[PDB]
């Protein structure tokens, strides 16, 4: 019916969109980085889907049946697995390319592994799906390898899950590394602001602390104020710290800060609010002046949550808390503004666009392989009207993928922008 033609479309918007990513990419020394490398090889496997495979997925929506050659149709579902293989493959070489560039330390010898990467994703792509052509080791195959029980078997385990489950396993170990350094670059704020110091000391109001403002006891007693701290370390302080064992106690104050951020009514939706960078200011000042002291200059505080960069920062610059402490406002104000750590980068922004497309990937093909399972589940028989649009969700994935990069980038919008004007 008319149905026919917005898949027709569709496969247009996916060329359209793909096309550009990979002229994007070769046109501008600013895209040509790795992870952009691998995300055009992922480009190809998406138009190779548009043009080689989905224009028989649609005349068999139209037709209502193959009505074609046995082979054809082997040839036809071998190269659809083939290419949605690749985009597999290609979101597990992206998520191991983003692992390196946040967790590893580079000019000629990253062309050579990209290039090794691609290979990997393509050769293996392929040899993955040569069983479907020579019927899954089952000679007299008689049939569409389609009709094959082990077909869902196969292309499900070897082509998604298991490749799913790498990918995601990498992530993790990505969130892990950049969780380490998030936590990393706030002790080392707060190093450069408040001071460590590794002996045990009277702080301004009287009691003894140690590294970055951690009080032992409130109660003044040397070896009293020693016994609290032998508790936190498990050796005998001694009133002797290392850098590291100061650290450990700093991440402590730090959580202990942020659950009262939270449970504080006049901070919990501004934190809530802010980015990572941008909280790690706010776990500043809550250090400085304390979360009630924090809590004055609401008027502020509402610019920070308003978006307002610039005005918060014009607006903090202002204050008594500047007069007493500037060289520390200025370089927290300017972290709230800036909202990197410039006055104390680019992956950690690149590597959330990754997870982003390796993401929507998976919520648009789970639906098609949760349906899989329900037949192999022997559950009530799936109506095909719904088993039809779920092919199409993960065929749509094809089309969201260049929508997202010039979305959530900069470099890829302005790339665009410039070819068709
Ligand atoms: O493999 C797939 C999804 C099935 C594609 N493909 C849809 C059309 C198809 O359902 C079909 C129906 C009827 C006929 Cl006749 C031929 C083919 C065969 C399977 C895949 C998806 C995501 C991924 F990360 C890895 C692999
Ligand atoms: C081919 C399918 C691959 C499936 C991959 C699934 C990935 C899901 C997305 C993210 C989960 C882990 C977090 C990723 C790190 C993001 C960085 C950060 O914001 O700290
Ligand atoms: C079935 C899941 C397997 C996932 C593989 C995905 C493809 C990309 C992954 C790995 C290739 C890594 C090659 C790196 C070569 C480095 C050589 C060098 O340092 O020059
Ligand atoms: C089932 C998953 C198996 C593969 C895991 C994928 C993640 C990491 C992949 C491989 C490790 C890459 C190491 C490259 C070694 C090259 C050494 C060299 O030549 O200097
Ligand atoms: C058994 C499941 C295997 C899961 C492995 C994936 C989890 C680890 C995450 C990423 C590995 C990336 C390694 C890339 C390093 C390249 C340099 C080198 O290997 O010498």
């Amino acid at each position: 019916n008319y149905y026919a033609t917005l898949l027709t479309l569709l496969i247009a918007v996916i060329v359209f969109g793909n096309v550009l990513v990979c002229m994007a990419v070769s046109r501008e020394k600013a895209l040509q980085t790795t992870t952009n490398y691998l995300i055009v090889s992922l480009a190809v496997a998406d138009l190779l889907v548009a043009t080689l495979v989905m224009p028989w997925v649609v005349y068999l929506e139209v037709v209502g049946e193959w009505k074609f050659s046995r082979i054809h149709c082997d040839i036809f579902v071998t190269l659809d697995v083939m290419m949605c293989t690749a985009s597999a493959l290609n979101l597990c070489a992206i998520s191991i390319d983003r692992y390196t560039a946040v967790a590893m330390p580079t000019r000629y010898s990253s062309k050579r592994r990209v290039t090794v990467m691609i290979s990997i994703v393509w050769v293996l792509s392929f040899t993955i799906s040569c069983p479907l052509l020579f019927g899954l080791n089952n000679a007299d195959q008689n049939e569409c390898i389609i009709a094959n029980p082990a077909f869902v078997v196969y292309s499900s385990i070897v082509s998604f899950y298991v490749p799913f489950i790498v990918t995601l396993l990498v992530y993790i170990k990505i969130y892990i590394v950049l969780r380490r350094r998030r936590k990393r670059n706030i002790f080392e704020m707060l190093r450069i602001d408040e001071g460590l110091r590794l002996k045990i000391y009277k702080d301004t109001e009287g009691y003894y602390t140690i590294g970055i403002g951690h009080l032992l006891t409130k109660s003044p007693s040397l070896n009293a104020a020693k016994s609290e701290l032998d508790k936190a370390i498990g050796r005998n302080t001694n009133g002797v710290i290392t850098k590291d064992e100061a650290e450990k106690l700093f991440n402590q104050d730090v959580d202990a800060a942020v659950r009262g951020i939270l449970r504080n009514a006049k901070l919990k939706p501004v934190y809530d609010s802010l980015d990572a960078v941008r909280r790690a200011a706010l776990i500043n000042m809550v250090f400085q002046m304390g979360e009630t002291g924090v809590a004055g200059f609401t008027n502020s505080l509402r610019m920070l949550q308003q978006k307002r960069w610039d005005e918060a920062a014009v607006n903090l610059a202002k204050s008594r808390w500047y007069n007493q402490t500037p060289n520390r406002a200025k370089r927290v104000i300017t972290t709230f503004r800036t909202g990197t750590w410039d006055a104390y980068q680019k992956e950690k922004k690149a590597t959330q666009m990754a997870a982003i497309v390796a993401g929507v990937f998976i919520i648009c093909w789970l639906p098609f392989f949760i349906t899989h399972i329900l037949n192999i589940h022997c559950d009530c028989n799936i109506p095909p009207v719904l088993y039809s649009a779920f092919t199409w969700l993960g065929y749509v994935n094809s089309a969201v993928n260049p929508i997202i990069y010039t979305t959530f980038n900069i470099e890829f919008r302005k790339a665009f922008l410039k070819i068709l004007h």
